[PDB]
């Protein structure tokens, strides 16, 4: 069969740019790439929460050293995201956070040890499990950098940057590798009488060819939805939120720090995310049309940063759930064009990179074996279904019943048998998917990661922090009394680890400016 | 104008009791009380510490005397507030600890005794001002009674004890006296077009109408705050802790007394209130959460008192400041609703009392006459902004280094032209405001009180406490030797006092055990 040679990309946000720079640096040899991208059509780019994977699988690929990219993009570390206000009704007389870390928990003989912590607070034990269990939160909470001043890692860290200057970034990055640039609007698709995409009509009157179209467009999904009629799978009966409200809100780094954490904010009807930035943090109310008025969520969302009603919001709204299939016939969709799940646990970009790694890995010829798209297809499913209900294990774990949005998600969503099975084995005070491989294995492994990607640690972080815990500790430990001692010299190792982090590590705001202001 | 008639108050914490019991007294008439309080929702009870005025504004105008309220909270007895480590970097090797006194300091030929104690201390003597000038603070040392066995006041005292108790105490006063007590939760807050408040539709679906609405809820501030909007003025510029930890400790009554009075420990980011009562004492590290994360304050309060990770702790959080009024429209804030200050001197029931009173000395008909409430707010906002600033002297004052907490506490605060001007006058050798009346009759004039709650006297404890005295002597004693030699004998009259103390008081464990164990 002929080799893909001419590849046309439609669409310049992050998804289009990343699908072109990853194409280009994977096809060495026989490469054509096209992107086009309208100058009438925005792009989303609301200051973005990222996950390790961004280097390890994408930028290390392009042989891109987090020190190259990070400048251009103004970015600044995450380490964790903090919930705040999920776990009870809102009491400002009551601190109500927890962290979902980075990183994976360590074992103690085959047993990892949030199931020697769950048996400690068995017995009076008062600290919450991921102060335990993980060296990092409390320098999280005095705004601690994740690297030593000389440049040491010292935990697992992301990023929170604008994804606009990302997508920028990668397109001259790209174009600079030979991908051709065009700025101008497609407005009609031609299909074949087989259903296959013959040609793009652009405004400009340019007739566009490809071997395979890759389907940037954004929500719309030009060629994938509107094209080629792929149905999408609408899933607000897994969750409800539907809407968002955004800004950026100025920060005084230099009295306050900058937070090297996305936050999110339980609201009355969502919940709002804080992905600080040096100068200003971004910000969005999350919110459910079917329980809050756009109008309300955008008062309470400048009530909540003392907003003045002259500030700009950015308005959005949006569909949770998946197409039926990413890759139908000659055109493979990428990013908002192929699914959205709301931000909750920073993954929007991941699908990006995780779907760009799986088109290479399953990467087609003329003939377009269906048995390649179809394995695609089933990875992408895999990929989002996963990552959905982990998000949702979120909602209906919550014991919040003060509003009716609240209530909704403890008795109304709709749960798949997989999340249903999760829950039940954690309950039975299972341990869930464990890694045995330090945190920068997990991290250099994608093929391991991206199948075993919740781990017991995410969802400990998750379930611990919203008051749900396992039945009872683990039968075993019964048996194991040198295993409990053993694991008790893993909590005083970490605690250790956190203290000396106290007073080694820079501030997040010191740090960010040394890299340069 | 037609009378208030109906009034509602929202909360049945210490604010919402007091404020119901007041009011039923002071409205011998025309008066429907309606309380609402939420069982889901938590009072603030930590084991709280008082002042004089409780009883002689408060308990006094019930007409319940000491005897009666006290055995029903359990309450111990308190004559001071203990600085431990507040004025050097602590050194185990040395002892640093002042008293702040209840009562004032007497006057000498118009001069009041701190002034003569001042020229002394130029010239060499070495005893510390608070034990020259008042009788009573080695009787604390050695944790004895302030009466004698027989009920004979021996020094001013206030009381230690569990507010639930109190709350509870006051409930049930007030409920015998006709007040309507609803266990239900307000849900919604009907406000007419003018912005008054119509009605609360609650949980159990019950609409609450009122000629008068009184906000006990909270910090939330669900009238005031919530539904009238009425700004919060945050005041985390002035004073810098937001945060504490908190646990009773049991005590060994028999082998180590019950001292008669509070004590607060400076700690690294922030300080520890000690509150004895009969078998334990109430513990709070109030703390900074800008300096020191709550997993690092909690784990320094454990080290503190010795205690185990299996203690149970109540984690508190809360706002420094007040709102921009404290009645607005029909609706009366009345506790944490209205302001907060933390607990340093003790005066948190002090602003509810305080405020009730001021309420009733103002109190509204159905017209809502602005001059009232304008006149009511302005009393607020100098009592708490005047408690504020008094706080604060204790922090910009101190000359610890050895922390960033206490370096920014130096350094850093925003201090109002009040505080500053009496600082200026302190140091330039002037008197702050004195008074001429005994003890008995500055705590029965509340109207005086009120207006110069903080005397010379209660200035200069905290001022010499941490090591920091006038520039000189008053230029005037330079010209009047016989007034010198006046003081002269009335220091010698308070050391005979202390020493007759020493040998008459009871230990404060035995009386207390004595009025019943
Ligand atoms: C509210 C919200 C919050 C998010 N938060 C995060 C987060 O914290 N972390 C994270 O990793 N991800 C997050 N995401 C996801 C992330 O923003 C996007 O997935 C990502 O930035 C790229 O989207 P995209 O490129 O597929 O689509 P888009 O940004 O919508 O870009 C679409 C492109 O297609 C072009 N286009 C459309 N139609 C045509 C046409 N007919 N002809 C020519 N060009 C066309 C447009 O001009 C544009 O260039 C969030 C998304 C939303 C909506
Ligand atoms: C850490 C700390 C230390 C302190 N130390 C001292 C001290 O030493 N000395 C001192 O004098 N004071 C002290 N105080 C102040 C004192 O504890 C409180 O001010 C006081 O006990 C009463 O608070 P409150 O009644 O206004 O609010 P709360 O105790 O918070 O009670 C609020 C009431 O409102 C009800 N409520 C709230 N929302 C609703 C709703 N929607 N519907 C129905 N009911 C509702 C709740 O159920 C509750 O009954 C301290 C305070 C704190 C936080
Ligand atoms: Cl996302
Ligand atoms: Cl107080």
């Amino acid at each position: 069969n002929k080799p893909i040679k001419n590849i046309v990309i439609v669409g310049g946000g992050t998804a289009g740019w990343m699908a072109a720079s990853y194409l280009v640096r994977a096809l060495q040899q026989q490469a054509n790439i096209t992107l086009i991208e309208s100058a009438a059509i925005p792009r989303i780019g609301v200051g973005e929460a990222t996950i390790p994977s961004l280097q390890k699988v994408f930028f290390d690929f392009l042989g891109i050293p987090e020190r190259e990219w990070m400048p251009q993009v103004n970015g600044a570390f995450k380490a964790a995201i903090k919930f705040v206000n999920w776990r009870k009704s809102p009491d400002p007389s009551r601190d109500d956070h927890f962290y979902h870390l980075f990183g994976n928990v360590p074992n103690c003989d085959g047993v990892p040890l949030t199931h020697y912590w769950l048996r400690k607070r068995e017995q009076g034990f008062q600290q919450p499990m991921e102060y335990a269990c993980y060296p990092q939160p409390g320098a999280l909470d005095g705004k601690l950098a994740p690297c030593l001043s000389d440049g040491t890692r010292q935990m697992s860290h992301a990023w929170h940057f604008d994804a606009h200057l990302v997508a920028d970034f990668l397109k001259r990055w790209a174009v600079e590798r030979g991908v051709n640039r065009v700025v101008d609007e497609v407005v009609d698709v031609r299909l074949n009488n087989r259903g296959y995409i013959s040609n793009l009509l652009t405004k400009e009157g340019r007739t566009l060819e490809a071997d395979l179209f890759i389907d940037c467009s954004g929500m719309r999904g030009l060629l994938i939805n509107q094209a080629l009629k792929e149905p999408f799978i609408d899933m607000s009966d897994y969750l409800l939120c539907d809407s968002a409200v955004a800004s950026a809100v100025p920060n005084d780094d230099a009295r306050d720090g900058v937070e090297p954490y996305t936050s999110s904010i339980a609201m009355n009807s969502g919940w709002t995310w804080k992905i600080p930035m040096l100068g200003r943090f971004g910000s969005g109310y999350v919110f459910s049309s079917h329980f809050t008025s756009r109008d309300q969520a955008t008062a309470d969302f400048l009530k909540l940063w003392g907003l003045s009603d002259n500030q700009p919001l950015n308005q959005i709204k949006f569909r949770v759930g998946r197409n039926k299939r990413a890759w139908v016939n000659n055109c493979v969709s990428i990013g908002l064009s192929s699914c959205f799940l709301e931000p909750l646990e920073s993954t929007g970009i991941y699908f990006i990179y995780a779907a760009l790694y799986q088109l290479v890995k399953h990467f087609p010829d003329t003939s377009f074996d269906p048995r390649l798209s179809d394995a695609f297809n089933a990875e992408i499913v895999h990929m989002f279904d996963d990552c959905r209900d982990f998000v949702q294990a979120h909602y209906f774990t919550t014991s919040r019943d003060d509003t009716p949005f609240w209530l909704a998600n403890r008795h109304d969503l709709r749960l798949s048998d997989a999340i249903k099975e999760k829950v039940q084995r954690y309950k039975a005070g299972l341990p869930l998917t464990t890694t045995s491989f330090d945190d920068s294995t997990y991290y250099e492994t994608f093929d391991y990661e991206f199948k075993n990607f919740w781990l017991n640690g995410n969802y400990y972080c998750i379930f611990a922090g919203l008051g749900m815990l396992p039945d009872r500790s683990l039968p075993l430990l019964q048996h194991r009394p040198e295993s409990i001692e053993k694991a008790e010299a893993m909590f005083a190792s970490i605690r250790r680890e956190a203290e000396r982090l106290r007073t080694s590590l820079p501030t997040n705001y010191d740090y960010l400016r040394s890299l340069r202001d």
